[PDB]
Parts: structure tokens; sequence; C-alpha cells
């Protein structure tokens, strides 16, 4: 079977047979990740990403024998969960009260391991006594999080996120026409739920200009309407031949969204009539778009490989807008995402399969 070592030469969909081992991993993981440990980080992350693609639950060391990506550090934390069934390392993180806090306060839009550490310090530990202490000072952004700390927190179907895409269109399809209106990210993987709704946009005709002025001219739009409930618009740092570095984003756009639960078509059918969605609008020109959609669908781990792969196995560069090959010193170009993949000489994986 040989498994790649690499996401990207992965079939990695929603069927994780190995969650016990997994969450235990991804916990560890994110706890470096909260504990500025870069390095450890990473580790866990290969390792989990890998068994998240496996085709059966391990249920002995032995089954571990050839996977790759799998170190001491690892296994050992494999084998408390084998025995034990549960794990002392992953179990106490949970208790740890620095990543408790910094979860629950990271969990705030508008808060980052910064702003979090800050709080930390100041011994905060709980979001009430933060909110009313009547001292510190808050950006838009968490004002914003906090104001709709609660409708954040809850996800977001698939309903609610169809309901968003027609909002996305019955706009952007306003200002033009000739655009296509992309649902990317988690929900382009086939997710069930998420906590944001990502759209990738593009148009054939779009101008420099049109192609710019779009985004506002849509929150425009919106906020006249009062769906707009945050805004935040931040324009292109990309120049065209720049190539992938060993933030250079387009025009993208992060904003939540009053979602009128009459407009979401569910299984179920109040309060206030709506709840509050983390939306992201990324603009693109229409020569990219295979490398946005690429850049915006999951996911982390497969993006992560995705690069590594291209560059130390292809001597290219990948971006979220180019394929620079530094041999042939030429841009590849890509129509679609197959074209990309088959650029970097991979078989292609599905959206679906890039849950890695
Ligand atoms: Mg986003
Ligand atoms: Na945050």
């Amino acid at each position: 079977k040989k498994i790649s070592q690499y996401a990207c030469q992965r079939r990695t969909t929603l069927n994780n047979y190995n969650q016990l081992f997994t969450d235990a991993l991804d916990i560890l993981a994110e706890n470096d990740e909260l504990r500025e440990n870069e390095g450890s980080c990473l580790a866990f992350m290969r390792a989990s990403s890998v068994l998240k693609s496996l085709p059966f639950p391990i249920t002995s060391m032995k089954d571990t024998e050839g996977i790759p990506c799998l170190g001491d550090k690892v296994k050992s934390i494999i084998e408390g969960i084998i025995e034990d069934g549960e794990s002392s390392e992953a179990k106490a993180v949970l208790n740890d009260e620095r990543y408790k806090s910094f979860k629950l306060f990271t969990s705030v839009f508008g808060v980052g391991l910064k702003t979090a550490e800050k709080w930390f310090r100041m011994g905060f530990r709980t979001l009430s006594k933060i909110q009313s202490d009547k001292s510190l000072r808050f950006t838009q952004m968490q004002k914003a999080g906090f104001l709709y700390y609660e409708d954040l927190v809850s996800c977001v179907n698939r309903p609610e996120a169809e309901a968003v895409s027609m909002l996305v269109k019955e706009a952007v399809v306003t200002f033009l026409p000739d655009a296509l209106v992309t649902m990317t990210g988690g929900f382009r993987r086939g997710k069930m739920t998420g906590h944001d709704v990502d759209f990738l946009i593009t148009s054939p005709e779009a101008t420099e200009d049109e192609e710019q002025q779009l985004l506002h001219k849509v929150t425009d739009f919106w906020k006249q309407q009062g769906l707009l409930l945050y805004c935040d618009i931040l324009e292109s740092t990309f120049e065209k031949f720049k190539q992938p570095s060993r933030l250079d984003h387009f025009q993208k756009c992060f904003l939540i969204l009053k979602l009128d639960h009459g407009r979401v078509h569910s299984e179920k059918s109040e309060g206030k009539g709506w709840k509050a969605i983390r939306v992201d609008l990324v603009m693109c020109p229409y020569d990219r778009r295979a490398f946005a959609l690429l850049g915006w669908t999951g996911s982390r781990q497969f993006e992560r490989d995705l690069r590594r792969y291209a560059t130390h196995e292809r001597k290219m560069m990948l971006d979220n807008h180019a394929l620079y090959d530094r041999t042939k010193r030429v841009f590849l170009e890509a129509e679609s995402e197959e074209e990309i993949f088959a650029h970097l000489g991979l078989d292609y994986i599905e959206p679906w399969e890039r849950n890695a």
C-alpha cells in the first residue's frame, strides 16, 4: 500500500476510523499552538492527519508498524490510548488552566494568542469577568465577536450555509451578473457543519476596477438592508508575477452577516428571527481562480503538505495564485484544480478526500 507521508498523496474523507487517537493528537497538537511551540505542533498534526486517512481502526501497536509520520513521542501517546482507552496526556491538557482560558478567550471573534495571553496574565479566566470589567478596552472586532458570541459559537448547517450562498449571489449577481460564486472551505469538503461559510468569487468580464469595488458594492448593499453586522475589507496585496514565497492574498473580506431564519429551509420547522453568521468573501482574477479554490478549500494539513511536497519534491512553488517552476523558470497555469494536481504530478484528490 505504501502510505505517502504527504496528505496530498493520500485520500482522507470524513470517515475517521481513529477519532480516539485523532482527537488526542489534535488536542496535544492544538496545545503546542497555544504554547507558542511551533515544533511539536507539527509532529502531532502530521501524525493525526495520517491516521485520519487510514481505512481501519488501529487496535494494536502492530498496526502502526508501517505508517509514516509516526514518531516515538507519539506512539507512546498512542500506546496509552490502546490500553487505558484514553490519554493521560490529552486529558491533562484539557484540565490545564492556561490551555482552557486560551481556548475560551480565543473562541471570541477578534481574539488571538496576543490578546488571549494578555487577559490570562491579568488574572482573567472567564468571558463574563472580561466583558464586565469596567477597565479593559475592545476592538470593534472583539466588540462584534462578543456582541454575537452566542450565535458564532453555534455551528453552521449546510441549510444555513446554502442559505447564505443565495444571499451572496443575489448581491454579487446584481453588481456582476457574469460572476461565479462558489462555496469553498469545509462545507466544500463535505462537512455537515462549520463556523464560517466561505466563498470565492470571480468574473471573466470583471475588470481591475470592477473586480475591486465589487466587494464594497456588495457589503454596501448589505448595509443598506441591515444584514451587515460587521465588516472588514482587506484590499488585495498580490502582484501578478510575485512568485510563491519560499499575507499576500487577493481582496478578501471578513464579516458577520445577519441570517434571517426565514430563509433557511431545514428539517426544522424562534426568538429573534435571525442568526449571526461569519462569512468570508474572496475576490479573484478569472485566470488564477484555479489556485484560489485549491487555496481556499481544505485543509490546513492538505494545504500544508501540498506546498512542502511542491517544493521538496518538484522544485516548484505553489501559491494561492500561482505555481512557479524554479527549474523551467516558468509559471504554470491551470484552468482547473485537476490541472494543478496534474502539474505537481499528483493523482487528483477530490474536495472531500482532502479532509487531512
Ligand atoms: Mg475564511
Ligand atoms: Na479568535
